[PDB]
């Protein structure tokens, strides 16, 4: 399963208006994937950056794929209709999914990948706004935690692309 997949494009997740979409799409594509909440302090810095990063550089390949999760705080406990309009206040323009639970047994295994790759203890995501970078072949590459604000990693992009 989960465990032995190399690729994020390997998986499939339902898109926030309810149609499962492979993530196969995103080959060739620079692709950030974080776990977003509404009700954060860091929420506004996190979706403003976000957007201003895919206003920049979509057209280059960047991709940025939001999964919202209720698991910290309970800072995103709206339903996936309310998720999606409070994105649109920001003009996220970039890939919204339904709401999913990033660490337990019914995480997302997309998630239980990621928190994986290059010990076993602490990969349990910590807090909203984490942040991977992935690469146009669907590999990890760089990881930023919820202290990390999103433009951060814009030195790090010509790296991928
Ligand atoms: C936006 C864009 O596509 N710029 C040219 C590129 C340089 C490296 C990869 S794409």
């Amino acid at each position: 399963d989960w465990r032995c997949a190399r690729s994020m494009h390997e998986f499939s997740a339902k898109d926030i208006d309810g149609h499962m979409v492979n993530l196969d799409k995103y080959r060739g594509f620079v692709c950030i994937v974080t776990n977003v909440a509404s009700q954060c302090g860091k929420t506004e810095v996190n979706y403003t950056q976000l957007v201003d990063l895919h206003a920049r550089y979509a057209e280059c390949g960047l991709r940025i794929l939001a999964f919202p999760c209720n698991q910290f705080g309970k800072q995103e406990p709206g339903s996936n209709e309310e998720i999606k309009e409070f994105a649109a206040g920001y003009n996220v323009k970039f890939d919204m999914f339904s709401k999913i639970c990033v660490n337990g047994d019914d995480a997302h295994p997309l998630w239980k990948w990621m928190k994986i790759q290059p010990g076993i203890l602490g990969n349990a995501i910590k807090w909203n706004f984490t942040k991977f970078l992935i690469d146009k072949n669907g590999c990890v590459v760089k990881h930023y935690g919820p202290m990390e604000e999103p433009l951060v990693i814009e030195k790090d992009l010509p790296h991928y692309f």
